[PDB]
């Protein structure tokens, strides 16, 4: 796709600048500028670009009913790239720590960062640091003479921090709230009693919509100047809305998509995690079927695995899917109906962003 | 200490500001804010709080000349703890990551935070990023309509840069830069041929100089309205200088301080770092000096360690170290007499900051 090429011709502006500026006041050397230049592609290139193209979307959007001179339309679709880059670098920060946090192998069809022979948790900590710091750099050379910075900036810094709590409510939530003590070794629970869809909806909040919806949809408010022209109240219902059912996607293919096609392997039932296939389970399954989990759930043993797999291939969560699937296509639809009054262009850059997220099998 | 007592509550302001915000706009539940409560705590308190009461001589350097209401006074005051804490937390999120990198064991005293029985590496991580995390919602909260703010933000986000910049010249300072490639697991070097004292320098210039000097010292300057009552050409010689004698002592006290006394147990020898030690071994010792310290330097057993520190004690270097600080004081000197040309006030806070740092015995 010829957009996306353009969006990528961006990254390889930004990466020319991010290197020259290393050589030239960081007192690099080629051979480390070579690895930061590895680190960058691989952890930021082979996703499906979808938060970074967001932020060009809604700005496309804007500029297709905006009057501009093009020199001006030039510089808005170019704040929308680099926007976007930082989106993704943010990501890329993420997906580094959270593949460490999570015992991952596999991210976007090769090994997690962490795991290159010549990387290590101990480098890769630090690498996924300095992904971050770019994201700040990136901002202050493009934008600081912009009047979204300041927004921007302070919009960014919230959705980080919310992203991080919510990363928390992740690695702890197959733990007993009760007993969290930095002092004591964590038991995993023993009664899943906090597997509910009120605590799971309560992890995806913060852990991904956010940064995945919130974030790229308001920045192309930003770069747009057209924040005013939107119900933010009513931006932030479908953020949060299309965000957990992306988050239920997340879960769903880490169970059943293979890896050959998802570009990951699953770790979710290994982990403990209190994904919407545990939570959807625990909301249907027998007094036996919940035994027979509660003996498998969270070892790494493939034999447990499988036995859970079995369960939730049993307990038919398909159907289940189907169901929260339809109800979300309902509201998803009421809120963009409800974007159209003030943003007809906003609410098809929703519907855009819906249909691709809906379609997705990675 | 008073003062220091005065700084102390302005944390307590800031955490229960932090924890609140958790409750009221992130949901989190009280089992949750005791967890977070207790990592800022156990990361953010026990060190010398030198980098944040820095900020606050600086600010009072001012004050003390500079005419103001009382209320603009205690504004300036609460400012510079709040400037303070937002580097303290900065340290902490550092210190928590570099921890899990260096293999490290004690932190002020007590086990490395991802050491506490109920954190682990996992967990830590994340805490580390919601440290960082908390520096720019208390700046965004504290100083949202200060004039400062933006050369604030700008600047701390490039000193942060430089020193995740700095920490991979570190973490990569025991390998061969033209050997470096995220594909090939690292050997570590046998030649010794990048311990140099001017390698040592560029380590040491990012990794710790930015955050540890020049940030304190030019925040003090912001909160203060003063920046353009000095010269920040000196203001980044006396940060760099006086930064990489601080260093220099932290490599000396990893090797020759009693965990008892410093607070920590060193790594560097079983780590394999281009400590100062090392290089101003290399600098001095003879051919089969210099072969003995290739058989045993960077591993973690204890009859190798000790064979490295025998050889440290034989070569007497404790007389280069004499000869290096003599050489930093007439440097440091020198930089505080050419500060007073413009800003006696100035020149007198680094004067102090020196003080404190040249006395330290951890
Ligand atoms: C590090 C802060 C946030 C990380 C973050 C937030 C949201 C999602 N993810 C990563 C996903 P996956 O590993 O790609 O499947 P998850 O692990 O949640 O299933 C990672
Ligand atoms: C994580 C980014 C920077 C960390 C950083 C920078 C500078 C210094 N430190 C930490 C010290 P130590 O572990 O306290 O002795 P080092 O390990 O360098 O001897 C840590
Ligand atoms: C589920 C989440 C939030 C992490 C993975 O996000 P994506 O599936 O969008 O990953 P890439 O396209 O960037 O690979
Ligand atoms: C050497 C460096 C830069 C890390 C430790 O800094 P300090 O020795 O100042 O640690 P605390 O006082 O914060 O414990
Ligand atoms: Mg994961
Ligand atoms: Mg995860
Ligand atoms: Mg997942
Ligand atoms: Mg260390
Ligand atoms: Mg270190
Ligand atoms: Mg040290």
């Amino acid at each position: 796709m010829a957009s996306m090429e353009r969006f990528l011709s961006v990254y390889d502006e930004v990466q020319a600048f991010l290197l020259d500026q290393l050589q030239s006041k960081y007192e690099i050397d080629p051979n480390r500028a070579r690895y930061l230049r590895i680190m960058m592609d691989t952890t930021c290139l082979g996703g499906k670009y979808f938060r970074g193209m967001t932020v060009v979307n809604v700005a496309e959007g804007f500029l297709a009913v905006t009057q501009h001179d093009e020199a001006t339309k030039e510089r808005i679709l170019h704040d929308a790239c680099v926007g976007g880059w930082m989106i993704e670098f943010l990501q890329a920060h993420y997906l580094v720590e959270d593949d460490i946090m999570d015992g991952s192998v596999m991210r976007r069809g090769k090994p997690c960062w962490y795991r290159f022979p010549g990387v290590t948790t101990q480098c890769a900590i630090n690498d996924g640091i300095i992904l971050k710091s770019w994201t700040q750099i990136m901002a202050w050379h493009y934008f600081a003479d912009r009047p979204f910075l300041k927004d921007l900036l302070c919009l960014f810094q919230k959705v980080d921090y919310a992203t991080a709590v919510g990363q928390m409510y992740d690695v702890t939530s197959m733990c007993d709230s009760n007993k969290l003590d930095p002092e004591v070794a964590q038991p995993m629970t023993t009664d899943f009693a906090e597997f509910t869809p009120a605590i799971y909806k309560r992890i995806v909040k913060y852990k991904t919509t956010f940064y995945t919806y919130l974030l790229p949809l308001v920045m192309g408010l930003f770069v747009s100047e057209a924040a005013a022209s939107v119900e933010m109240n009513l931006v932030e219902r479908v953020a949060h809305l299309i965000g957990e059912y992306f988050q239920v996607q997340d879960d769903v293919m880490d169970c059943f998509t293979p890896p050959e096609q998802l570009g990951k392997v699953g770790t979710d039932i290994e982990d403990a995690k209190c994904s919407w296939l545990a939570v959807t389970f625990l909301g249907k399954a027998n007094a036996a079927q919940v035994a027979e989990f509660k003996a498998n759930y969270g070892d790494k043993d493939p034999a447990k695995v499988a036995v859970v797999k079995r369960l939730y291939s049993e307990a038919n969560l398909q159907a289940d899917f189907a169901a929260y699937e339809a109800e979300v296509v309902r509201e998803v639809e009421s809120l963009i109906e409800q974007l159209k009054v003030k943003s007809p262009t906003f609410a098809e850059s929703v519907a855009v962003v819906w249909e691709k997220t809906h379609k997705r099998k990675k």
